[PDB]
């Protein structure tokens, strides 16, 4: 719903810290191996 995926891979969502916020959001969650960020 409210996350937004980037085209990043993860194995869990510290993987998606530092490109979520590189992409102007607050941090990620990895979903199916993909970055969700929340905004």
């Amino acid at each position: 719903g409210s996350g937004v995926p980037i085209n990043v891979k993860c194995r869990g969502s510290r993987d998606c810290l530092d490109p979520c916020k590189k992409a102007g959001m607050r941090f990620g969650k990895c979903i199916n191996s993909k970055c969700h960020c929340t905004p």
